[PDB]
């Protein structure tokens, strides 16, 4: 998977979805009275508004990626094989894995106001029934990664504001200086000094950016997209340029073999306005862009409003 | 650049564009009836009608990629610092350059005429008035590259049915030895034999596969992505990995500076059935796949029939 | 700089020295006799005798790496930018870093030992020398078993690692050099099969294509990946003269030339010595950027109960033999 | 195999041989007046004095790579998968394989010379050895002027390409080797300034980042891009011990250590010898895999007007110095 926070101007927040079997993923609008109940943790039953892709398990919201009416956004990715959640304790906040982004984006406003308060939070082992990250964004164009591991709970800066699967956070940062002579042009001839090198194709500067389907390649390639994005665009050139940052780490059927003829690809690829509460988004088998505004809604309302995610092919037929 | 040939049942014919300056493109029929007229070749006012993305130069028809209406395709991509044309001599067949497209498949049915027939051909020097290499298949499955260099004109078989820019299609092939352990899952380890490595992420055997936008970092992967593209599909479905195929060496507006402050980006995506002749297309600012039918007009016409190309995004609105 | 170890049928102790700056280094032998005087630890007067490459300061051996009469070594590389070492407290085993080879070589004989005695040490920020500048360092520790630890003391404290592919170089922490050697288990030395385009017929051009992505640079994490698929690879169940010959080859191929590291306006970090060790007989082979004939040093060939350093001359001129 | 022309202030031929096959090779002198006898043309009974590797059949001189008394010098490396031998024409000036070292350094001075006279050359397919199975060669010339040039025959006849990197491995095609060098002209020897991620403070977490990717496979293309790098960045305006020194590192930097190379069933193809050619003053210098120690061997300390080969050892056993 593959989260991004874009501010051209707006600000946007959303992420690529990248697996092998859909769990029933929806639109859903969470008002701000709908009454959360939480595992170790008192109930809300006043809250701020949210939008974001969720699968609908009887009435309740089990959240993938969302974000409030006030500019927060908050997106859950795998980290297998490198996270661990702990028993519940008396002396933290415990938060469980899968409420976590309903009680972020519930509660608080700001990457500041979250990295404050989590310096006493505890992410609990309490399942559903029977290993995950976060990346956190706002309006101020900064952004958190939470990472609960081996050694607890922690709270990284995120200077490139992305975020992929394993491994740790400061193991993606410190992959990314291996990749620090890489220009999007072509770059001065230093190798082989006195020496004219046939520059045969544009954008010799990109020839060991990398492609893979793994975590740490579309952590560095998307990184770079996201840093060379335009800048300063309206609302419909912003969410155009997010769609294509994200597609930059498009997992094709076929490129991702997770297991015998099992493959890993991108089902559905969310890009949230933070300040107009507007959720963009297609999907691997229709490539145009719907929207869901939520504030064109009651967000005084107490009942979750569901709409389809995943559609099929809007082929425009000019004949 | 990146063109492919694409058989899951049907078969599809189509091309990324990246540039940075657009020239009016559109989607262009020619009627059966339409004469072309060529430079230092007979007219023909009698050919097969075809359809593809063209600049309409006052009634005249000068594509990029186009089918016509017996299963073959042609496409055209920039061979910059690798081609080279030749004045016209009257012991040969003599092409020009952009007349190239027109006058095969007006002229022509399969792979194999076309390779039987370029034995007596020079690719002229003659312009429009003040350097490419083709890529041509049809509905065998099989495909060939036609390059005119230093040494003149070559007519190669495509192993791999997708092709790029520079350098020379020999090197191209041989350059894709260098990632034949590159698998889409995890590798066995004969690294390190012994040691237990900690396979963190998957698909880690795409860890070295290319992802840059020269050209051959996007031939390489394009050959992957459609190597272990899906297979017996129906047409929605196809087109729809056919797309996603080509999005894998998407280039995003900032990662290929071919200036300065001047980016390189795919303007448009096209796909074309040669079965059924159905252009489909969408764009850089359009997401949504449109579709045109050679088929569902007057063939026997004399008329170029236009349609417009380059679109707005075409937001679905669910509120 | 690059520190393995290498077992064929011998056990055998070494590392190249890759810098640009040169501190005197010497082969120096320190027999048991010898009075170690530490910072903050008890002065032990007898101990273990050691031999290995060293600067010798107001007659005070700073080990860069040595093997003690026992079997066990220790070899130190530069950690810059991950090491940290901490102020001395009253409870934990305070060892400066400057006498961390000596003070290991001298007491313990096996890295079982050695892991076993680390659960209560600091690594102290008391420093010999108040004008030279040095990083922060970590340690690579093996013995005779054919098993190797790496003592790493970063910001969140010491921790000792089990080191699986016995090499170590520089930075970053250890297990993140782990992880990233897992991004090339698809390379081998020979070719690989096309699971990459099956159904193509991929014309392999050239001999050992599967190390196309073998990584050849002079940074840390290059040599490191290049030089754990030399070791694992080099034969095995060899002669004191063949394995000898195969571990410097092993260093070799990660070899720093001059003018491929850059780390100053013409200044250039380039391998200075590479050492040897055989951990059984005691005997310290060697060579240096310009002398490539390989000498050696028996250690059981002096008085080991004597009480003084017996120093040898480590940088020698090119030895070309004159056929004629 | 990769062999190079070094121009510090002298200029050094000279290659390394990686084969797992041995030939029986060694440091072969030719006078001027050991009879030629070519298969298709003239037989020379003086010519220029050479010396260089080769083996020894039938008292004929075999050469892998020589230099001539005059300066010039010429290697042969293999060209498996695209060289090409041309049956015997009337009209075209007709050299085998196995003689083209030994005519063109019999026969000329210059690369410009041989450069001129290859107008009309045509690379037979005759063969020495009707048993021993041997893939197409193509060469490397240089001389004293500091320039080189590249000899291939192919599918489309002999070429002959000026080489701006005074460096040559095996496949493929010299200008695909060429070609090949732009996919790296981001590589620097220290630290590339962060155009990546602008407004990032990337960690540099380690020396020669600029080299993360700098080729270290033992196949063709690696090891060419590597000695490209290793051979432009060495130290210039150097001594005679100095400028060997830095050759055999130069060559060090892609030798291909046994287990890296897998070209059969547990058959390996490793760095047999180096050889070492001062042009000016027609000295060989060599190691070899087992002998670490460099030798050497002066062309002009014997009888060049002589009529029989003089011939040494080139493979030693290891020579280490035993301090005590
Ligand atoms: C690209 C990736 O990294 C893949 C992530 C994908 C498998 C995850 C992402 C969000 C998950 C859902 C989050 C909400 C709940 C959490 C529950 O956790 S549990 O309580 O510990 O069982 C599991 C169900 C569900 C719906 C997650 C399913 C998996 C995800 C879609
Ligand atoms: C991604 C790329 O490789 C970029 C290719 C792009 C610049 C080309 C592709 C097709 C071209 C057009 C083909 C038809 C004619 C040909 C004329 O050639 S000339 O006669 O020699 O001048 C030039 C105009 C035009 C319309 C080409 C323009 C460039 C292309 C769109
Ligand atoms: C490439 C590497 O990682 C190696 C770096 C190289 C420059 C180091 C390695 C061993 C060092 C010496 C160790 C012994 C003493 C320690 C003293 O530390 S102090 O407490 O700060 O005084 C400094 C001097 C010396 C000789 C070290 C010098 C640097 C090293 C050779
Ligand atoms: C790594 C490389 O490219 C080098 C390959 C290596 C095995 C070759 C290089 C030089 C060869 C010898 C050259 C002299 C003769 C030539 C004879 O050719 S024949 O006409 O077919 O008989 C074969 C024998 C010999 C000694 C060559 C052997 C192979 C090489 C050492």
């Amino acid at each position: 998977c593959t989260s991004i926070l874009y501010s051209p101007k707006d600000h946007y927040f959303g992420r690529n979805l990248d697996y092998e079997i859909a769990y029933g993923q929806k639109v859903v609008i969470t008002p701000r009275n709908y009454e959360f109940k939480f595992a170790n943790l008192p109930a809300e039953k006043s809250h701020y508004a949210m939008i974001g892709i969720a699968a609908v398990a009887n009435n309740t919201p089990l959240y993938c990626d969302a974000i409030n009416e006030k500019g927060l956004g908050v997106a859950g990715l795998s980290f297998a094989g490198q996270g661990k959640y702990f028993p519940v304790v008396e002396d933290k906040k415990n938060i469980a894995s899968f409420e976590f982004i309903s009680y972020i984006l519930a509660t608080y406003e700001t990457v500041d106001q979250v990295k404050e308060n989590l310096t006493d939070v505890n992410i609990s082992d309490v399942s559903f029934s029977k290993e995950l990250h976060w990346l956190v964004g706002d309006k101020t164009g900064k952004s958190i990664v939470v990472e609960s591991d081996e050694k607890g709970l922690h709270v990284y800066d995120n200077p490139v504001n992305a975020l992929t699967n394993a491994p740790l956070f400061p193991q993606q940062l410190t992959n990314l200086a291996n990749y620090a002579a890489v220009v999007p042009g072509q770059p001065n001839n230093d190798f082989l000094p006195g020496v004219d090198l046939k520059m045969y194709s544009r954008s010799l500067g990109t020839h060991h950016l990398p492609g893979g389907m793994d975590s740490e390649s579309r952590f560095v390639k998307v990184c770079f997209a996201l840093n060379h994005a335009p800048k300063d665009s309206d609302e419909v050139e912003s969410v155009t340029n997010f769609f294509h940052i994200l597609q930059s780490v498009e997992q094709v059927k076929g490129m991702d073999e997770v297991g015998p003829n099992i493959f890993e690809y991108t089902m559905y690829t969310s890009c949230m306005n933070l300040e107009k509460g507007i959720l963009y988004f297609n999907c691997y088998d229709d490539s145009r862009i719907s929207a869901v505004d939520m504030n064109k809604e009651d967000l005084s309302s107490s009942d979750l409003i569901v709409f389809d995610l995943f559609k099929k092919q809007d082929i425009s037929f000019i004949n």
